[PDB]
């Protein structure tokens, strides 16, 4: 397995950028070895700089649900760019995507496009506070909502993967308004409320965790959170940057049937380009400039190219059988990985909901962040490298959900199982 | 001048999005309240959904320094996308743009790409506090450094445009670690250090402000800042999201010879696409994950489409006599505007440094936000609308700098001045 070119480019990158990467999660610091430098991607595949071909399960961390370089999307962007990529003034396309989104997401009645999930989450951090008049926020341990200062507390994603402490550089003053609780622990939530009466602005959570591994909410947890927040006039905010348009067209809130007050969107909504969004009840959204007092701006927000990409993407997902196919092929995968784990004598747990799955090297079951931390990280490290040499590309971390796409085929699924069998037969 | 389509489109927009826009200033609230919706942009022009054409001086707020829909830039993008628009793993293009930026800007020895100037400013604040270990930052009135918590206090852009005050979802717990002095008040800065000794992480500012209208620093202002911060072992940070690659290839720091410890970039570096970056001294960048404990990530960061547009935009600026052409046409436009105001009996002051200009309806001079505010915004409002009907598109606000591009011709300049004469002969 040669990775000579990747090694050359990565080495160079390290003198130019911190850690040689543009995002901490791309670091192979925990999975052993160095990162693979991509060259191009298409459908369910990705090719590196040394010519090795891989079946992709990272899907650029979420956006590629329709498959990489989807022809219908790239032709729409080819035509689009002829007219300019950014205007700095309104454009009809913003109206089209805005309308599609209201229709798609149950809680969204008014929307505001932004440039990333991190931007969406920061904005909503502010609106949750501006609308309720309270300063404190409850976020769960292991969840991730961008890198805004206040969210850098018990964060999942690369902070988990890399074993980083909370922060550095964010004042105690600001971080003190962040109340944390273990995921799935309703009692812990009620305790924070009745201990800080009239102080909690709201609760923000990933409705289905993807950043501390794949963790589904316990029965009654989401309905319960809906209950305690209505009771104390607090806001229920869903961060659907990762689950939006993936678990279902309307996301987890539509699937599980629980409607929050505000939800943040990202990844899939951009279609491969930088696009984020936050929206919710009209009376809350009314506080955003230029309608209300809360000022939130962005130069490239709502630009034509980005709008074009999300539009075509949503139109593809809207096709019949979309989510039925994803569930079907993803179920075969998760189940298969589990059967092999057992067959080859390995403690493992995991599961899937539509096109998102997870696989842990631990007896489990996994309910929160502390549970996930019990997986065998050394086993995982050896299994990742093994899968990599067999031509399967998985996220370099035990703490990240895995993704499947409409471009993946039964064949691709089967070759992954065949490789998993081979890799796990050793370990 | 019919705006029927722009009218109905914007009317519909108000029902879907807060204010009917993606960024506050696009609503024309300080200039009458009726925006025009763009359909396409090319070279130095813009076209309406009504078929009207304008000579653009907004330039999508900075990005289009090479002219809209530049042929060489979009051809390069059309080629690039056939390889996928987002990888989620390293790519060679990150290396080349990174090397280019390290060579272009003096203070940068290591960079980290992001998706917007806002993300870069969030990151740089956190890194100034983490590197120094202090919590106080000195900002200036009228400077906009991204819609962030700690900084939404006397900010620029919409803030220093439609008089947006302090906070907007940011508590007294966030906007308290940030001190504030008037722009150009070196003595006020000195006081802040002596009055808060051993607890100032650093000073951040726009080296040339464009977010409170165009304002140049006085004689030894920046030089004072470098030294004072040097003596208290505090960091000097230049937010050159707007000035970078426009005032000069290495921005204001190159232009005026003053070197910050860090700088933030944006706008032009993505050439029309959502991109940002922050870099500076190696020893400080070394704290950024994964090379360090400070967390900062981003899903679309360093994506090939963005890197392509950035690389191509920089190649085009490195060509001979770029900034020389910019300075020449802009000085003509600047000097000509002022002359016309003087001959029609209107008080006005302004100026330009390369392809960035300012024009206020007050005799001034303008040295800070307070001065900028003594402008007759009612006259400006009518001025703007006259110009608009004369086929000239200007930033819909007195507190925003204007922009020139490499596609604006001598003739375009002569046509604007003619428009300006017909119009200023009213008011
Ligand atoms: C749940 C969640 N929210 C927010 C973010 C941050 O979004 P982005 O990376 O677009 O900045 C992420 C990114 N992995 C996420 O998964
Ligand atoms: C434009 C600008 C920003 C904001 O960047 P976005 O890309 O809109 O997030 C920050 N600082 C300055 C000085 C700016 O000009």
């Amino acid at each position: 397995f040669k990775t000579i070119k990747s090694d050359e480019i990565f080495a160079a990158a390290q003198k130019l950028m911190p850690g040689g990467v543009s995002s901490p999660v791309r670091a192979f610091k925990s999975v052993g070895g160095q990162p693979i430098v991509f060259d191009r991607v298409k459908d369910a595949y990705a090719w590196d700089v040394d010519g090795n071909r891989y079946i992709d399960y990272v899907g650029t961390w979420g956006p590629a649900i329709c498959g990489h370089a989807h022809p219908e999307v790239i032709e729409a962007l080819k035509v689009a760019m002829e007219k300019g990529t950014s205007f700095g003034a309104p454009c009809a396309l913003e109206n089209v995507l805005a309308e599609m989104v209201n229709d798609a997401v149950p809680s969204i009645e008014m929307v505001r496009f932004v440039n990333s999930g991190t931007e969406a989450c920061m904005a909503v951090l502010r609106l949750m506070r501006a609308y309720t008049g309270r300063d404190k926020i409850i976020k769960f341990e292991g969840c991730y909502h961008g890198h805004a200062d206040m969210f850098l507390v018990k964060a999942g994603s690369g902070v988990a993967t890399l074993g980083l402490p909370s922060s550095p550089g964010v004042p105690k003053k600001t971080t003190a308004n962040t109340l944390t609780t273990p995921y799935n622990d309703l009692e812990a939530v009620k305790a924070l409320f009745a201990e800080n009466p009239g102080e909690i602005a709201g609760v923000i959570l990933e409705p289905i965790v993807g950043n501390s591994g794949f963790i589904v909410p316990d029965a009654g947890f989401l309905e319960g959170l809906r209950e305690i927040t209505l009771e104390h006039d607090a806001l229920l905010v869903f961060d659907e940057v990762m689950t939006g348009f993936r678990i279902a067209y309307g996301g987890v809130q539509e699937k599980f049937g629980v409607t929050p007050d505000l939800t943040t969107l990202g990844k899939i909504i951009g279609g491969g380009l930088p696009v984020g969004a936050y929206g919710g009840k009209r009376e809350i959204m009314q506080l955003v400039a230029p309608a209300g007092p809360m000022y939130q701006a962005g130069t490239l927000s709502g630009n034509p190219l980005a709008m074009t990409a999300g539009i075509k993407t949503l139109e593809l997902l809207r096709q019949p059988g979309t989510y039925e196919y994803l569930d079907q092929i993803t179920k075969r995968l998760s189940d298969g990985l589990l059967a092999i784990a057992q067959e080859t004598g390995h403690a493992a747990c995991g599961g899937q909901v539509s096109g998102m799955f997870g696989f842990f090297f631990t007896e489990g079951p996994v309910h929160n962040y502390e549970d996930a931390k019990k997986s065998d990280l050394q086993k995982f490290s050896r299994f990742h490298r093994g899968m990599l040499e067999q031509g399967i590309y998985l996220a370099p971390s035990q703490f990240e959900a895995g993704f499947t796409s409409l471009a993946h085929t039964e064949e691709d699924i089967d070759a992954t199982l065949a490789a998993a069998r081979t890799v796990m037969s050793a370990l």
